[PDB]
Order: structure tokens, then C-alpha cells, then sequence
């Protein structure tokens, strides 16, 4: 168990880790990976259901989301698996959903700094689920939820 | 989609949201909601696979562990979908994660500042598998993981 403890601690440094792009735009305290790997984990479900999939493989659309950055605190990592659990089938939407989290969050960040919109522009996305999402976060880039 | 874009922006908030607790021990820029559910989303995962569950049910464990705190942004939320995931049988999974997620980042603030260390004492756990990572981050309380 002293390994997975050291993995869970190693998790724990992508709230740490901040998503760098955003720094050269004087943007001072911006989204960490976590944090990004949260949403696009959410969004990635998401477009799983929408791409027709039931809950359990939009669970794992989540998961794989969820993985796909661990590296970024640094296989090897996740050697306390022996395997190897089998993300192939969703990573269609874990691509997309990565991409789409950014064009969420260059929308968010474009009202203080206008700049940041060029990070939501000319995504290029597979799915359909992901494009029609993509349509209407930028025909209306509205942030404001509540 | 327009209610689907609106949920994920919503989403974002939570990127926005600092875990409150934290705020009155001196930390200023603490985690966020969505950093504490990202790393409580992957706890979920490992115990789900230490407590001898699939690979898909572990998956089911993060993704309840995601939408978990989705309300603190704030059913009616969820509106957009007309039904309603069934996470029932791995909601012990969340709750221990959650449970856990405190516990290493109050090992891990401990650092800083030596109170966050009451975080993480007398919690108390469901699952054996919860029981044995705790008993193991307490042992070592070693978040140098590099």
C-alpha cells in the first residue's frame, strides 16, 4: 500500500501544476491541471452519452479524462498496477473533451483578457457530439451560469 | 445543447470555489472544490479496485466522486439529463474517497501550517481498503512523493 499512498500524494501535485499557456497572457492565477482534468473528466462524460454510449462507458470516458494528465506531475507512474486498465474505446471522447475544456475555460478567461478567446478558436474536434457543443459555447460565449 | 453549455460552464465555478475549511487555518489560495473532487474521483477509483471491483464499476466509483460536490457551485442542476445515473452501489466508495482526499491534504498542509494535521486524525472510514491507505498516510506521513 506505500506506493498507491505515494501515487495519491504524486495525484495531489496537479492541484499544484498550473495549466501554463494561460501565463504569458497575464493571467496570475490560473486553472491548475486538476482542475482541468476535472471539467474535461465531466465533459468527456458527456459527450459519451451524447455520442450515444450508455453510463457505464461514459463512466469510463470520465476515468480515462481523469488519467490522461497524471503524467504532467512528472507507464512507470502507475506501476502499482499490474494492469492496465483498457482506455482505447473512449479516448475519442477524452481528445475532444480535453479540447473542448479549453475552449470553455479561453471563453471564461476572455472577459479579462480578451486574448484568451484565441484558445477557444479553430478547435478541431472528431466527434459530433463535441461540435455541436463547440457551436453553441461559441455562438453564445456566455459564462455567466446563475 | 444551450442548457448543456450552461451546466458546463456552471461546472467551472467550481474551479472558482475554494474548499472552505482551510481558510481560517491561514491558507490563502487552498484547493478548490474541483481539485479536492478530481483527486477524490481517482481515491474512489483505487478503492473500488482494492475492494475487488471491475475496472467499468471502479469507473462508476470516480465519476459519482465528480459529480458528488457539483451542487456546492450552488437534482435541478442535472436537469438536462432526463434520467438520472444510478451511482447508489458505489456511493461507499465516494464517501470513503472523500473522506481520504481530506485526510492527505490535511497531511499535506501539515507542511505549512502543523493544525492542518487535525484534518486528517479521527476520520472514520467504511471499507477496509480505505482503512488500510489511511493507516499507511499516517504511518509515513510523507507527502514527498519525487
Amino acid at each position: 500500500m506505500d506506493d498507491v499512498v505515494k501515487f495519491i500524494h504524486e495525484v495531489g501535485s496537479l492541484k499544484l501544476t498550473p495549466r501554463s499557456g494561460w501565463l504569458k497572457l497575464g493571467i496570475r492565477l490560473p486553472e491548475s491541471v486538476a482542475e482541468h482534468s476535472f471539467r474535461a473528466a465531466i465533459i468527456a462524460f458527456i459527450l459519451a452519452l451524447k455520442s450515444g454510449e450508455s453510463v457505464e462507458k461514459a463512466c469510463k470516458a470520465a476515468t480515462a479524462a481523469l488519467f490522461h494528465d497524471l503524467h504532467e506531475a512528472r507507464e512507470e507512474q502507475l506501476s502499482w498496477m499490474e494492469s492496465k486498465p483498457d482506455f482505447s474505446d473512449v479516448e475519442v471522447y477524452v481528445s475532444d473533451a480535453d479540447k473542448l475544456e479549453l475552449a470553455f475555460q479561453g471563453v471564461e478567461y476572455s472577459q479579462q483578457v480578451s486574448y484568451a478567446i484565441r484558445f477557444a478558436e479553430n478547435v478541431e474536434l472528431k466527434t459530433d457530439a463535441a461540435k455541436e457543443i463547440y457551436r453553441v459555447l461559441m455562438e453564445r460565449k456566455n459564462p455567466v451560469w446563475w
